[PDB]
């Protein structure tokens, strides 16, 4: 199952894209990890388990409540 839970109600996903795109392309593209987010991360359930990861590395800039929109958006969306 998903380890990120559905979108609340009326989720503004315009801005949560806006966050992906700030926070996912400091340290690398985030185009250069696509193919493997997607297989590895996307269809096995583990979006909140790899962003969580880079939101641990120094300089991440990634607040709890950032991980919890890029996590949605990333699920959800991408
Ligand atoms: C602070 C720098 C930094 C930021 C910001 C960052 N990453 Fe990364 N990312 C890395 C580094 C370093 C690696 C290579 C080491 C690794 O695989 O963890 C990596 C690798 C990855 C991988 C490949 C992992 C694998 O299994 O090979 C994915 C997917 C990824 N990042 C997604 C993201 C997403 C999504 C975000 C935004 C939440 C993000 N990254 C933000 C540093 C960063
Ligand atoms: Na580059």
């Amino acid at each position: 199952t998903s380890d990120v839970p559905p979108a609340p109600a009326g989720f503004d996903f315009d801005a949560a894209k806006k966050l992906v795109d700030v926070r996912c392309n400091k340290c690398h593209t985030l185009d250069s990890v696509a193919d493997l987010f997607r297989t590895k991360y996307k269809k096995t359930g583990q979006v909140n388990l790899i962003v969580k990861r880079m939101q641990g590395f120094p300089g991440s800039g990634i607040s709890d409540d950032d991980a919890k929109t890029i996590g949605i958006w990333l699920h959800e969306k991408f």
